[PDB]
């Protein structure tokens, strides 16, 4: 296809494919209720992005969006992903320090915020309100990273705390790069074109699922 | 109308009509906690599929997809039909076998993509990847008839394990048809004309929730 | 900006700004495991209208219907900020009372056909037969007003039946307001003009939302 950056949308699509196969065929004759759990949150992450990605690849994911006297490429299909992987995401890393619902819902709401109002800045046709968005969408990610930071893991059993930690620090880590990566490519700024700044989504999306999946399915903390 | 199949939708509407009122009035009174779930969850169904029959009768649930050199009426509404009541079926199913929530929220992500996929499906204008989305959502139904089939229902109670398998026999053989239906039809292969095809799945929908619910909410298996 | 309504979407979204803000705060250090559901839930509420109301205010939030040989504008925003806070604002309720969960699936289920009719309803462009979609959402209204009103907070705490009992009042007369306001205004009618319509909805929602929130969060019902 006449588009640089499918390499990158056909990567991805073959990495979260296998990622989903992998943890699928792991997660067979696993019995024990709790780790079940986490199986079928972690799963279905990289199967979503998986369709996703594909859909990016065939040219579906993706719209023009005028800005700056110019029709800009704008993969939606991101969003879509993003709005459901984020908070199973957010809800492995909960149940796995036995977090009460109302911190739970306080999660995944923040993180609905930071997802939809992201979606409307990438599709704002008035350049600077873009950036409203992203402020929005960033003062919401601060939100659910202070909730991570700020915690009872320690209380409990040590297997939980260390991959709590170690799961944290990736998604703190991870997460942040997202936003950057918005403000200097095709959504934001302009200043990396939209081949490397879909290269970097794909390095940090295979990273932020699949290799914390890895992370976490290997850890003897998903059984009770 | 001038639209060949608006008396299958008129009928479909009419008969998920009928179906919501007498499961409402059949739901007064019902105190038992346990009962009380099962009534809300199958009164639902044909509730919702009651106006998304309506908005296709009167035409909001209709768009025109170009592929193949020709408009091709596609009924969008279906999907957004099938999005919320598949998973409602799925969870009566799961919360009469006392389902574990790792288990459940597997059939309700894979049922997500199966009608997520289906609907990209429908409204892809590359013919050839029509049927790539099709593949997709078919191998993501065969995963819930898998879990379906292979399970505990006859460790507990005798009305239980024998209300489960009349409702997976019908849910497996009736859900089956779908992607049959869809392959043979206007977003598939156009064999058999969209007339027919309305009638197919009105003829499917009716059964798979109308039905369905009369066999579940005369069982006693519903009460504690 | 040109828009006349536009103050009112200004104040609007200055308003949930600062209730949102106003409950984020209040809500630090809470500690009891009741109380911070209730925050949860009850700080979304204005976060999400927030957001929504910025939209309304940009212009992003605003669309054009054909209908009666006029192009309507039309501000499809609100039915997305509806479609989540409703529910959150009936979950407050029903976790006060210790509502069954059959019953606040009910609740729940009722109120997204409520606010999903009313959305089809503001699109369609046939004029009668948006008054069709109207009536199917003011009969899933009047479901749910009749499930609040008849019911068990008296067999309970005193706080728990008095905080629940004027709750109770201030939601029926405020939501019952709602579809009249449609019927009179830009959706409807058109007998009210759209400036004092958005006028009438904020209004509302800023006293469903943030003076409905206000009384809650002072009762100390909250807590265990
Ligand atoms: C599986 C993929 C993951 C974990 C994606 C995470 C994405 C974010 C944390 C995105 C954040 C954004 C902002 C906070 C600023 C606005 C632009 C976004 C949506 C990229
Ligand atoms: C109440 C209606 C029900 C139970 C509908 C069930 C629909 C399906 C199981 C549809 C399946 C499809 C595929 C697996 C292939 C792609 C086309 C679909 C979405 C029709
Ligand atoms: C936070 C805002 C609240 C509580 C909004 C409530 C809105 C309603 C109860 C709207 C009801 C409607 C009907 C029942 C008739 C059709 C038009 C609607 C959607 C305005």
């Amino acid at each position: 296809t006449g588009r640089p950056e499918w390499i990158w949308l056909a990567l991805g699509t073959a990495l979260m494919g296998l990622g989903t196969l992998y943890f699928l065929v792991k997660g067979m004759g696993v019995s024990d209720p709790d780790a079940k759990k986490f199986y079928a949150i972690t799963t279905l992450v990289p199967a979503i992005a998986f369709t996703m990605y594909l859909s990016m690849l065939l040219g579906y994911g993706l719209t023009m969006v005028p800005f700056g006297g110019e029709q800009n490429p704008i993969y939606w299909a991101r969003y879509a992903d993003w709005l459901f992987t984020t908070p199973l995401l957010l809800l492995d890393l909960a149940l796995l320090v036995d977090a009460d619902q109302g911190t739970i819902l306080a999660l995944v709401g923040a993180d609905g915020i930071m997802i939809g109002t992201g979606l409307v800045g990438a599709l704002t046709k008035v350049y600077s309100y873009r950036f409203v968005w992203w402020a929005i969408s960033t003062a919401a990610m601060l939100y659910i990273l202070y909730v991570l930071f700020f915690s009872k893991a320690e209380s409990m059993r040590p297997e939980v705390a260390s991959t709590f930690k170690v799961l944290r620090n990736v998604t703190v880590v991870l997460w942040s790069a997202y936003p950057v990566v918005w403000l200097i490519g095709s959504e934001g700024a302009g200043i990396v074109p939209l081949n490397i700044e879909t290269l970097l989504f794909m390095v940090l999306d295979v990273s932020a699922k699949v290799g914390f999946g890895l992370i976490l399915l290997r850890s003897r903390a998903i059984f009770g």
